[PDB]
């Protein structure tokens, strides 16, 4: 049948993930919705819904091991080409822990559906727990 | 807020009506199922990029030749190519037999369905997504011919 095509907003994710009983929590210094329920996966210390440019993204966020580093950034392209949808990328600072980011996109512009949020929320919780399950087996990730 | 519309889960011949519909042309390798795009063989760079539909996702992909003197320092970058874009990925395809390339790439999941102005914003945020990675790259001096 038909469905209602809306530009999203902040509060229109999360009536959507609300309706979908999904919950989610605040940080006063940061924009994100974040997921508790994704740091049941081991090495997720973080998970969040931003909404940025008209662009939604699922992350997930790991601690990963000074030694794990380079042997990491050397399987990037893999843990790349692995996914159709999920992309894996470091953020590295100087002050500290490494990162490992996993993250799934979905473009709001053009405008989306409540059944096309549902299943980005169900398809990038598979793929990024995937990515950052097989991380955490292989011994690159800290624990939480 | 836009209104009530009907989606569609495409199949490629779906996809090729929408590409027609934009006049993008396309057409078809005898080895792959992929809907090849000859338009952008007119970024510096890219020596072929194509539109697959796998497993209810779509992929606009292009491939770039990588120089080898330039593979050890791009693979070092590659996080900071993907954390450049808020869609688009990039990662290397080396293989003993040919030159190392890059690939850079933006998916759409269409198995909930999609619009055709879903698939019009698609193409349109991926040509220029990927057309920035690949020309970055090129004036880097990373790339072949």
């Amino acid at each position: 049948g038909m469905v209602s095509l809306v530009v999203p907003d902040l509060d229109v994710l999360r009536r959507w993930l609300d309706q979908q009983s999904i919950t989610w929590f605040e940080c006063d210094s940061c924009q994100a919705l974040h997921l508790p329920h994704m740091q049941n996966f081991d090495g997720v210390f973080d998970a969040k819904i931003d909404l940025m440019d008209g662009v939604i993204l699922f992350s997930a966020l790991a601690e990963v091991k000074p030694t794990a580093l380079i042997p990491l950034a050397g399987d990037l392209s893999q843990i790349n080409a692995s996914s159709l949808t999920v992309k894996a990328f470091l953020d590295i600072q100087d002050d500290n822990l490494p990162k490992l980011i996993v993250c799934q996109s979905l473009s709001a512009a053009a405008g989306l559906t409540y059944g096309q949020f549902v299943h980005f929320m169900k398809e990038s919780e598979e793929q990024i727990s995937m990515i950052v399950m097989e991380a955490f087996a292989n011994h690159l990730l800290m624990i939480a």
